[PDB]
RNA sequence: CGAAGCCCUCACGGGCAAUGUGGUGUCAGGGCUACCUCUCAUCAGCCGACCGUCUUCACGAAGUCUCUUGGAAUAGAGCGU
């Protein structure tokens, strides 16, 4: 909410959790708020994903102000466990990190390309 | 580094854990990269006392002889261990 700057819609969200599937059976995926962070500072993070529902917020706050001044494009998600199904796990994840896609980078790069236009 | 982990249960199965279980590491700084050599340090775990001290216990030598006094010798004198 503090760290959320503009809504993403339903449909949008659905593109990028089903492209954030096929990049972990494909590509490669970074699950988890630490590992997001350190390849948003190392630049091997090409989309960052980040959860709505995280309390608290200061997992998540740095992510939004970080990745702008990285180049690096994020989204919002609005469910925890939804994320970390998406990544491959049981339990949930607050922020997930595509760490160069596979088959799947005409998708990142359209979703990247939309939700610049929704600021 | 990133699920390689932990708890419950005979098992099955369940719970925990990416908001990080677990590995690494902790100022002789450490990590990472490139190498030399090596370990007996440390940490985890198995085994597991001696001696001493405190207390309790077993065993454990040699007269119940003479006389006098006395209610009674454990006394005096004498002999003996
Ligand atoms: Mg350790
Ligand atoms: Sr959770």
């Amino acid at each position: 909410p503090v760290y959320v700057d503009f809504d993403v819609p339903a449909d949008l969200e659905d593109d990028a959790l089903e492209a954030l599937e096929v990049a972990r059976d494909t590509g490669a995926v970074k699950k988890g708020t630490n590992e997001t962070t350190k390849s948003i500072e190392r630049g091997s993070a090409e989309l960052v994903f980040v959860a709505e529902d995280v309390q608290p917020e200061e997992i998540v706050m740095h992510i939004p102000e970080l990745a702008d001044e990285k180049g690096v494009p994020f989204i919002f998600v609005e469910q925890q466990d939804d994320l970390g199904h998406a990544a491959g796990l049981e339990v949930g994840s607050a922020a997930a990190a595509v760490t160069d896609a596979g088959e799947a980078d005409a998708d990142v790069e359209d979703i990247a390309d939309k939700v610049e236009e929704l600021r």
